């Protein structure tokens, strides 16, 4: 009955997302805005040892032809499960607290705002999809992940980043992070997937039916072409039955994708500015966003305790 | 009122007579959603059994086995996970007239997302962190989730596994004991939770009304040192995964099928078990039509 605003800031790495969310949270209150960070200590210590290094080394060895596609795929798939775990778990313990649409739009101020560094679909859809484009994951495994994306509840606000390629390359080339290797092909792949993601949500919200438009696959705003959405990635010989039809297991995975993305509220944040500019731009975007009621009166303190515990335990140390 | 649905998941360890029994019962408003290789996967089952063998011989490391088992389990789970995800919107609340439709499933998503991963953990070929990642991905347990688990003396179970060719499989008695133990602990866990058990309250009992001892549930598996801080406490991320486990399993209705009899008796036993199973309503008048459409299309492949 108190209201909740949830805001997931996501998109390609290297844009300044992590900075922007911290600056926003810093704008004060503490008792009514909390940050759920990238679970770096999960990735690097708790779930497995140095998963980030494992990911970039695995692609490097593939690129150098030191390991096969199949061997790259099993390492990448398994690493991506480690990557997604904290997100999946958080979403699962949060879900029963989330009630109906409240409004924000002409509604009062949230009793609590949670700013997430990334949504579950980052590790369950977007990075797996980019790794597919990089030759280190199979499309079957990507759809296996899709089938496991948790139900999208009301008030799922996703903020995705925009940045010119040239500035983004520059931002990545300056960035130094344990185990990451500078890979401009992966950059291109991940930028593309998140572009497709934005288009997919618009497509679905404009009443798009991927089954209606499937034959059109070949090679804010108006309705996008299915070829500009994520559906375009899954018209691949490995998934096609002896008749050009998608095997039913795969077509159902795409139905799930549509059911998971359609309910999302997407916003685009311009990262081509100062850290404080990015913060205030984000601030403006939030005022209009969809809030929800929570399901119990003790829901707010519990959610707050969850977020702070998560941050302390899995947020970057040292 | 919307028509009623009965969902029945035939699960438990492989090699007990699952498929035979189900095929027999169906051969008589009743539809079988059978086992999915599935859609052209490079025999995952072969790689699973080969990997464990290579591990047991010291040909590959624990870590190497772990990446294969984790990737493999994702592949094995997909058919069940996708089936569950598309059916879910059609499932309404608990009802209690005969069901307009009975769906018999070959397995529940927990087999690939919990039970087999946990058995591989016991076999040293999966990390407990990966097992808890699969747990975190178990779909919310819907109303009327009836799961049938098998009872079979181990020696007869061994005979049954040996009775028929299984391409890619190796008869592994340690794995057989592991999957049997896991399913045994699954049944005890459901009873523990239905009896009001709180793993957080009982956790201290692993270090030394009526319900199973926590030591006889799935919770005992997760006292794994990989999951613990230097002071012995479970990390919150893993503890939250266990809260999730509790919420996934408590709602399930478990029925035990004695497989230690003739195929006819097994069929009959299974039918006997349905009288106590929980039915639900569907959500739309068109639901039954589309579910039968979804089960038919699933059947072709
Ligand atoms: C889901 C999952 C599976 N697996 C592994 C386990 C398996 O090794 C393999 C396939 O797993 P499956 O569950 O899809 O199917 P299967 O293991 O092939 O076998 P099932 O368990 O589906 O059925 P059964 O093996 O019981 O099938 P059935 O052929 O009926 O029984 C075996 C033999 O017993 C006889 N039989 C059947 N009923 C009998 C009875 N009442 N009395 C005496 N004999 C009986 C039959 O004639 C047959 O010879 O993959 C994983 O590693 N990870 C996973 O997540
Ligand atoms: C969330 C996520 C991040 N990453 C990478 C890209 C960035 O280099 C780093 C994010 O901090 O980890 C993945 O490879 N997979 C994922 O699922």
């Amino acid at each position: 009955m108190p209201t909740l605003l949830r805001v997931y800031i996501d998109g390609p790495h290297g844009m300044g997302k992590t900075t922007t969310t911290q600056l926003l949270v810093a704008l004060g209150s503490r008792d009514d805005i909390v940050y759920v960070p990238e679970p770096m200590t999960y990735w690097r210590v708790l779930g497995a040892s140095e998963t980030i290094a494992n990911i970039y080394t695995t692609q490097h060895r593939l690129d150098q032809g030191e390991i096969s596609a199949g061997d790259a795929a099993v390492v990448m798939t398994s690493a991506q499960i480690t990557m997604g775990m904290p997100y999946a778990v958080t979403d699962a313990v949060l879900a029963p607290h989330i009630g109906g649409e409240a409004g924000s739009s002409h509604a009062p101020p949230p009793a609590l705002t949670l700013i997430f560094d990334r949504h579950p679909i980052a590790a369950l859809l977007c990075y797996p999809a980019a790794r597919y484009l990089m030759g280190s994951m199979t499309p079957q495994a990507v759809l296996a992940f899709v089938a496991l994306i948790p139900p999208t509840l009301p008030g799922t606000n996703i903020v995705l980043g925009a940045l010119p390629e040239d500035r983004h390359i520059d931002r990545l080339a300056k960035r130094q992070r344990p185990g990451e290797r500078l890979d401009l092909a992966m950059l291109a792949a991940i930028r593309r997937v998140y572009g497709l993601l934005a288009n997919t949500v618009r497509y679905l919200q404009c009443g798009g039916s991927w089954r209606e438009d499937w034959g059109q696959l070949s090679g804010a705003g108006p309705r996008p072409h299915i070829g500009d959405t994520l559906f375009t990635l899954f018209r691949a010989p490995e998934l096609l039955a002896p008749n050009g039809d998608l095997y039913n297991v795969f077509a159902w995975a795409l139905d799930v994708l549509a059911k998971r993305l359609r309910s999302m509220h997407v916003f685009i944040l311009d990262y081509d500015q100062s850290p404080a500019g990015c913060r205030d731009a984000l601030l403006q975007l939030t005022s209009g966003m969809v809030q929800t009621h929570v399901t119990t009166p003790g829901s707010i303190p519990t959610i707050c305790d969850l977020a702070r515990t998560f941050a302390r335990e899995m947020g970057e140390a040292n």
